[PDB]
DNA sequence: ACCTGCGCACCAT
DNA sequence: ATGGTGCGCAGGT
């Protein structure tokens, strides 16, 4: 889908927005609910993201966030 | 189960 | 000091 990176962004900031930690999970549980792929599908997305640096995958306080680089 | 809201201690700069 | 972050809950659907 052309709309993915968008919902992967607005998911990273809506997980932010409430105060949770925006982990792996808890991204591709967000975009299997609003969306419909699943875990999988999100998981290489992100990944593509990653390496065009539109997300950061940082270590913070012990585990694994993703972060907007936008933000 | 699912979700959002939030105080304030924590952390890099 | 700044100014972003998310634990550990409360509380609603």
């Amino acid at each position: 889908s052309p709309h993915y990176q968008e919902w992967i962004l607005d998911t990273i900031d809506s997980l932010r927005s409430r105060k949770a930690r925006p982990d792996l999970e808890r991204i591709c549980r967000m975009v299997r609910r609003r969306h419909g792929p699943e875990p999988e599908r999100t998981r290489a997305e992100l990944e593509k993201l990653i390496q065009q640096r539109a997300v950061l995958r940082v270590s913070y306080k012990g585990s694994i966030s993703y972060r907007n680089a936008a933000r």
